[PDB]
């Protein structure tokens, strides 16, 4: 015999059925008694979906049960943000639970561009998540193609590309670039990805960024320095030489 479905609790079921009849009534949603219902939804949803040991089969059975109740209900519950502004997407990306990440994307209702209170999008978090297999990297690529890869974080104005380059992650950089990441975006300090790669001596990353059409190696940070300036100050000569040739 094959596996057994995970069912919604009777409490969760009526919480969802109540939301179904109420979702399109702003006097009801914003009422105090309705918050008791929304808290129940939120509590059990994050329980099953946003823990390191969240079971993908359980998240899949929950997703499908929400759909069957209503697509409005599915949309509402998937996009719940906790007190930190974190959705299930944020959490399952950051915990490297990529099977769950795919289940969420396949529902086609996620707001992939929502930034938590710390200022980070799911794409940004993906650039920092561990990826141990090619199948997981494909799921991360699919996430990049769903949302805005060029969004700027609240902290320091950093993009996903800058975070990837900052930890020397060639795999992420290639994926981001393939999904139309803009290499010329500057952070609050005026720095680009190319300048970051140039400071840390990531030669291969520098080549990947210089190869992108429209790469502007003449840009300066707020101290007036270029990528070339920065490479030379850090003692990375081979990069400095590359930078000179491809800007001139």
């Amino acid at each position: 015999h094959m596996r057994e479905r995970y069912e919604l609790s009777e409490k969760m079921l009526s919480a969802c059925n109540l939301l179904k009849n109420t979702i399109n009534d702003p006097k009801a949603l914003t009422s105090k008694d309705m918050r008791f219902c929304l808290n129940t939804l939120q509590h059990e949803w994050f329980r099953v979906s946003s823990q390191k040991s969240a079971i993908p089969a359980m998240v899949g059975d929950y997703i499908a049960a929400f759909e069957a109740i209503s697509p409005d209900v599915l949309r509402y519950v998937i996009n719940l943000a906790d007190g930190n502004g974190n959705t299930a997407l944020h959490y399952s990306v950051s915990h490297s639970n990529f099977e769950i990440v795919k289940l969420l994307l396949d529902a086609d209702v996620c707001n992939v561009d929502h930034q938590n209170k710390a200022g980070y999008t799911p794409i940004m978090l993906a650039a920092l998540a561990a990826v141990e297999a090619e199948k997981d990297m494909r799921i991360v690529e699919e996430l990049f193609g769903c949302g805005d890869v060029n969004a700027k974080a609240s902290q320091a104005g950093q993009t996903a590309l800058m975070l990837a380059v900052s930890h020397g992650r060639i795999d992420m950089v290639k994926g981001l670039l393939a999904c139309g990441a803009d290499v010329n975006i500057q952070d609050d300090e005026g720095s680009t990805a190319l300048m970051c790669a140039s400071e840390h001596g990531h030669v291969e990353i520098v080549k990947l960024l210089l190869a992108q059409p429209g790469c502007n190696g003449h840009l300066e940070d707020n101290d007036g320095s270029t990528a070339l300036s920065i490479a030379l100050e850090a003692g990375h000569k081979d990069i400095a030489v590359l930078l000179y040739a491809h800007v001139n």
